[PDB]
């Protein structure tokens, strides 16, 4: 049988997607070796079925500990923002450990991300191939690889332009893009991008003549689930009008500063919406409660008609809920890729990293809109109700509801013909590779 090491980025969306196409490589017959934190395995691990038990093989990887950086923080997940460097430092140096889980294991391919070039230089000192996924989409790394060969040029085929936020928002960007490059170059033979030709075909093609590498696509990749957690928002849900509430949420690692939360609770005020919102606090503070993050008396103006969660909330089971109309969301990707697949519109409230480059695709591709910034960078209260009201409230939007609608008919048509052009590019690349060893 032949064998696979993943080793996802520390953050909880990127191993979410690692471990949705473990399940879709071991049910063609690979054997799996999932790599990760100890605390991040132990939040992916309820996401695996049973029917999976003997073919994907959890494998702990250590980190530098401390007590002021201890084993559960080893994770993207509610981490403090300013232990973001510490992270990505440490998981450098758990090399010389993933050096040894390697040669005891000895895999046949290593299939790693983007935040991690010593992993495939690890993986070719054992002459391990090693292939790069990426659980962004296509637009954003395009976009970033483009000024390198075309430094004068604007980027072909969009009329995205990124807001001066951005281009504002200088070693710590210019190394996490070098590291990110070589990730991408140091992959064996092609790529593979959790997205899918009918959203983003023109940009893995324009991204595959820039690194002269085979651009694999291998998306839609979702993860879809008795549930207590869910059974107090469903009661909730299930009295309300069809198609009129929004799930609010930025993701499991990011934290909205009090002027954001300011705008987007007046937005969703002004609204008249329903709303389920997830508001969150980093590790380490269990004092912070959700009324002083929200505007005073918020809440009880909101009435019947919102609903905060603290923490988290099953957000694939939300977007799937009759009641449902639209998602406020920071735009993540896993986030895009299940509202596309569940048919929910989305309202762009980009924050960071690449999630503007994401909502300008939404926009573009029509299942979407963005919430734009004003002039000096902040978020609207008055874009986000407007666009709440018409996708939502309102449905003048009909064009966007449509266009949601026949993407995740698109979606929901594809099977497990997604994976064979992954599986003949492995089964190529192990070939050759055999030969090269001998
Ligand atoms: O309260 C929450 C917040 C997030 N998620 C899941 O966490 C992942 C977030 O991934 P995404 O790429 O959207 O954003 P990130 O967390 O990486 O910024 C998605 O699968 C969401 O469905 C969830 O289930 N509940």
């Amino acid at each position: 049988t032949t064998t696979i090491l993943m080793l996802p980025w520390l953050g909880y969306g990127h191993l979410s997607a690692f471990l949705e196409l473990a399940k879709s490589l071991s049910r063609r017959n690979f054997h799996i070796y999932f790599c990760s934190t100890s605390v991040n395995l132990d939040a992916i691990k309820p996401k695996l079925p049973s029917s999976f038990s003997d073919s994907i093989q959890f494998v702990e990887l250590h980190l530098p500990s401390s007590p002021e950086f201890p084993p559960h923080l080893h994770t993207t997940n509610g981490l403090p923002p300013t232990l973001m460097p510490a992270l990505h430092q440490a998981f450098s140096m758990a090399a010389q450990h993933f050096e040894s889980i390697l040669q005891t294991l000895a895999p046949h391919l290593l299939i790693y991300d983007s935040l991690q070039p010593w992993a495939p230089r690890v993986a070719s000192s054992l002459k391990i191939p090693a292939i790069n996924f990426n659980t962004t989409g296509v637009f954003v790394i395009s976009q970033g690889l483009h000024p390198i060969h075309y430094p004068h040029s604007k980027f072909p085929f969009s009329e995205f332009v990124l807001h001066n936020h951005w281009k504002a928002m200088t070693e710590r960007t210019r190394k996490r893009g070098e590291a990110f490059l070589y990730c991408l170059h140091a992959s064996c033979s092609v790529i593979l991008i959790n997205s899918f030709r009918e959203l983003e075909g023109k940009y893995m093609d324009y991204l595959s003549v820039l690194l002269n590498k085979k651009v694999v696509p291998v998306g839609p990749l979702v993860y879809e689930p008795e549930d207590e957690g869910y059974s107090s928002i469903k009661n909730w849900l299930d009295k309300k009008e069809p198609s009129s509430t929004v799930f609010v949420s930025f993701g499991s690692e990011y934290f909205p500063s009090k002027e954001e939360m300011e705008e987007i609770a007046h937005g969703l005020e002004a609204s008249e919406v329903n709303f389920i919102w997830v508001v969150r606090f980093p590790q380490g503070d269990n004092t912070s409660g959700i009324e002083d993050a929200l505007p005073k008396g918020f809440l009880e103006r909101a009435g019947e008609r919102g609903m905060v969660v603290k923490g988290w909330a099953p957000q694939a089971k939300i977007l799937k809920h009759w009641s449902t109309g639209g998602f406020v969301s920071h735009c993540g990707w896993n986030s895009v890729m299940e509202s596309m697949m569940f048919g929910v519109p989305i309202i762009g409230v980009p924050m960071h990293v690449d999630q503007p480059f994401n909502a300008g695709l939404v926009e573009e591709a029509g299942v979407g809109v963005e919430a734009k910034r004003d002039p000096d960078g902040k978020i609207q209260r008055d874009e986000v109700a407007k666009l709440i009201k018409e996708v939502v409230v309102e449905k003048t939007r009909e064009d966007v509801r449509k266009k949601a609608r026949e993407m995740s008919e698109i979606l929901r048509s594809k099977g497990e013909e997604k994976f064979d052009e992954m599986v003949a590019e492995i089964s190529l690349l192990l070939k050759i590779e055999h030969h090269h060893h001998h």
